[PDB]
C-alpha cells in the first residue's frame, strides 16, 4: 500500500486527487469535498464518446479517417484530416462532434446512462453537451468509470474497450504504461486515466481550478514521487 501525501502539489491550485489500486476496495482521496463535486468533463469525455462510437458503429476503428471540412478553426493542428485515434491524442473536438452527431441523441442517452456517467445530462445538445455544458461528472465517478474500463466490466464489447485503451496510451516506459486524457475549459482542469506499473494498476483522476496541462503536470509529479513513473533521466 502507498501512504499518499500530495499537499505539496496543490499549494497554488484548488484541486482534488483520487487514486485507487485496482485491488483496493476504495480510492484514496485528497480534498473529498471537491472529489464528489461534478464538473463538465471537457475532452475527458472523448474516452466515453470513443467507446460509444465504436459500439454503435458510428466509427469503424481507431484509424477511421474523417476529412477536414475546410473551416479554419482556432487551433492549426485541427485544420487537417484526423482519425478517431489521432483525435483522442490531439483532442480534436470537431472529429468527436461529428461522431456524436452520427451516434445521435437516442443512442448517446442510452449509453451515457448505462455507464453511469455523472449526471448523464446530454440536453446541452448532441455535439455540445460535454463542453462546459449540461453533462457533469465527479472525480470519484471518473475513477469508478475508468476502473470498469481497465477491468473490462463496462457493457461494451471487449474489442472496443481494448481499442480505446490503446488510443489512451500516453507514456510508455520500461516498467509502466500510463493511459490518460486531459480536459480543460471554464477553469476546470482534468487529467484522468490509469497507470500500469509492474503487477499493480492505479486508476486516477486529478481535477483542479486551472487547466488540463496543469492537471497532467501535477499527476506526473505525484506518480514520479511514488516511483510509478520514471524520473526524467
Amino acid at each position: 500500500a502507498i501512504a499518499w501525501s500530495v499537499d505539496e502539489f496543490f499549494k497554488n491550485r484548488e484541486g482534488t486527487f483520487v487514486i485507487q489500486e485496482v485491488k483496493e476496495k476504495s480510492p484514496w482521496v485528497y480534498n473529498k469535498k471537491r472529489a464528489k463535486e461534478r464538473f463538465a468533463p471537457q475532452s475527458t469525455f472523448k474516452v466515453a464518446n470513443a467507446l460509444i462510437g465504436l459500439q454503435t458503429g458510428a466509427v469503424r476503428d481507431e484509424y477511421d479517417i474523417k476529412y477536414w471540412d475546410g473551416v479554419k478553426r482556432e487551433i492549426d493542428n485541427w485544420n487537417r484530416d484526423h482519425t478517431l485515434g489521432s483525435g483522442m491524442r490531439d483532442s480534436v473536438v470537431w472529429y468527436y462532434q461529428a461522431m456524436a452527431r452520427d451516434i445521435g441523441e437516442e443512442r448517446m442517452n442510452h449509453w451515457v446512462k448505462a455507464i453511469h456517467y455523472g449526471n448523464k445530462d446530454i440536453s446541452g445538445g448532441i455535439d455540445q453537451f460535454w463542453l462546459s455544458s449540461t453533462l457533469r461528472i465527479s472525480p470519484i465517478e471518473q475513477v469508478r468509470f475508468l476502473k470498469q474500463l481497465y477491468e473490462e466490466t463496462l457493457p461494451f464489447d471487449l474489442k472496443n474497450m481494448r481499442t480505446v485503451k490503446r488510443m489512451m496510451v500516453q507514456e510508455e516506459e520500461k516498467h509502466a504504461t500510463l493511459y490518460g486524457k486531459t480536459g480543460s475549459g471554464s477553469d476546470i482542469g482534468w487529467y484522468v486515466g490509469f497507470i500500469k506499473h509492474e503487477h499493480k494498476t492505479y486508476i486516477l483522476a486529478t481535477n483542479i481550478k486551472g487547466t488540463g496541462i496543469e492537471a497532467k503536470d501535477i499527476t506526473y509529479r505525484i506518480l514520479k514521487k511514488y516511483h510509478l513513473m520514471e524520473a526524467s533521466v
